[PDB]
């Protein structure tokens, strides 16, 4: 059984701007999340410094990016701290975001979309390519637990009995919108990510699909 909860009135109203916009550089999703996944590594290998422990559900540290064209889905990985059925609530819903507001403040005036990351809510950046996603988590503190929303004013948290087991992490499932499908061609996220991301200190693997000749 899944459980449904509002998000914040700011959360909701920034989601509406962001699916509906037709700013230009709509590439800029990819950056974002890269960092936000960075960040969940950074949070678990700084953990474990006192805790070793911690590592050991998934000894790997790294950022996967998973093309899934017939279902015109992209999935961003990474093998990060996670989030508990409470954080993924708590995080990405539920608790207002001090950037939020500020952030479509500084839309109103000019600055451009791309500023989101700056406002702490590039997580949001991602309904520039996609109408729907599922966050995927796995927290050592919890089981594995599924979030998803639409950009309306609810989402849904569901104990994840569907999807393949992560040791350990988060995986972003972005359904694309069905002029962005360009997002599953290998040469244009390859292209998007070498431009924004240079100084990731984790391998960014891409799991490509090719017919044997």
């Amino acid at each position: 059984a899944s459980e449904t909860f509002e998000f914040q009135a700011e959360i909701t109203q920034l989601m509406s701007l962001i699916i509906n916009t037709v700013y230009s550089n709509k590439e800029i999703f990819l950056r974002e999340l890269i960092s936000n996944a960075s960040d969940a590594l950074d949070k678990i290998r700084y953990k474990s410094l006192s805790d070793p422990k911690q590592l050991e559900t998934e000894p790997d540290l790294f950022i996967r990016i998973t093309p899934k064209p017939e279902q015109k889905v992209l999935e961003i990985r990474d093998s990060g701290i996670g989030m508990t059925k409470a954080e993924l609530i708590n995080n990405l819903g539920t608790i207002a975001k001090s950037g939020t507001k500020a952030f479509m403040e500084a839309l109103s005036a000019g600055a451009d979309v791309s500023m989101i990351g700056q406002f702490g809510v590039g997580f949001y950046s991602l309904f520039l390519v996609a109408d729907r996603v599922q966050v995927i988590s796995k927290s050592n503190d919890d089981e594995q637990y599924i979030w998803e929303s639409n950009a309306g004013g609810s989402f849904t948290v569901t104990l994840d009995e569907v999807n393949e087991r992560i040791g350990r992490g988060t995986i972003l499932r972005l359904f694309l919108k069905d002029d962005q499908l360009e997002y599953l061609e290998e040469k244009r996220i390859k292209e998007v990510i070498k431009r924004h991301s240079e100084f990731v200190a984790y391998p960014i693997q891409l799991v490509v699909t090719k017919e044997v000749e």
